[PDB]
């Protein structure tokens, strides 16, 4: 979609509303809209808020479902 560089849609992840393309549910929140239509960022995802809190909003139960993945998706992927 936007910063996909080919990821995957098996664990913790996320379609990308409106592309075939499927977002990791750690880029979610990650406070960038990698879809079509930032609907990683937004509630569509299950960011609990969408945009609002960046990295967060309702609570740590938002960082739990992203931070958590923090360290597979993000921490391992194909850049650094
Ligand atoms: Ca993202």
């Amino acid at each position: 979609g936007s910063k996909l560089e080919g990821k995957t849609c098996g664990p913790s992840s996320f379609s990308c509303p409106g592309t075939h393309v499927c977002v990791p549910e750690r880029w979610l929140c990650d406070g960038d809209k990698d879809c079509a239509d930032g609907a990683d960022e937004s509630i569509a995802a299950g960011c609990l808020y969408n945009s609002t809190g960046s990295g967060s909003g309702s609570g740590s139960t938002e960082e739990l479902r992203v931070r958590l993945a923090s360290h597979l998706r993000k921490l391992r992927k194909r850049l650094l």
